[PDB]
């Protein structure tokens, strides 16, 4: 038994929430919550700006050094930093980003790194501003991720039609 709350099950292991992340996190407090980044760690719009602003930007500031020690990520791998004041930890995962022109298949990849925590609060990879179709990301999520993960969707008609369409 965990904490999260009023989620749908459509899996033996996948649960939906029509919510925001940002706020999921902060009632749960989740062992992890998953970041849709970038290769730089860029946290600028979407899910990624959202997160790292309720975090008072100390996401950034750990982020850039990070980066300045490592490199960038790359497309479909991820890596564990702090959860600051919204989980234990964070799992930044870099789905591919349609509007970069980058591989699609990449998206089972980046969600393989799902695989290596127990429970996590997620969103859809490769959804929102980086131009996949929802729809996609959710059955690639059901078909590559064997934990437990519990998604998020903002949007409350996207929610909608993802649980009508879900096969
Ligand atoms: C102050 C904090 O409040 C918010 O950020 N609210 C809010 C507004 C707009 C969209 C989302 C949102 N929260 C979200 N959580 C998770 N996925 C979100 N969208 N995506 C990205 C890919 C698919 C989808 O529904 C959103
Ligand atoms: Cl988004």
């Amino acid at each position: 038994v965990n904490s999260f709350s009023g989620y749908l099950k459509l899996t033996d292991n996948v649960y939906i929430k029509n919510a925001d992340i940002v706020e999921e996190a902060k009632k749960v407090k989740p062992t992890v919550v998953v970041n849709a980044a970038n290769v730089y760690l860029k946290h600028g719009g979407g899910v990624a700006g959202a997160l790292n602003k309720a975090t008072n930007n100390a996401m950034q500031v750990e982020s850039d050094d990070y980066i300045a020690t490592n490199g960038p990520l790359k497309v479909g791998g991820s890596c564990v930093l702090s959860g600051h004041n919204l989980a234990k930890h964070c799992l930044h995962v870099v789905g591919p980003n349609v509007n970069k022109g980058e591989d699609i298949q990449l998206l089972k990849s980046a969600y393989e790194n799902f695989n290596q925590h127990e429970v996590l609060l997620a969103p859809l990879l490769s959804a929102g501003i980086f131009g996949a179709d929802p729809i996609h990301s959710l059955r690639v999520c059901v078909d590559t991720v064997r934990t437990n993960v519990y998604l998020a969707v903002f949007d409350k008609n996207l929610y909608d039609k993802l649980v009508s369409s879900f096969l």
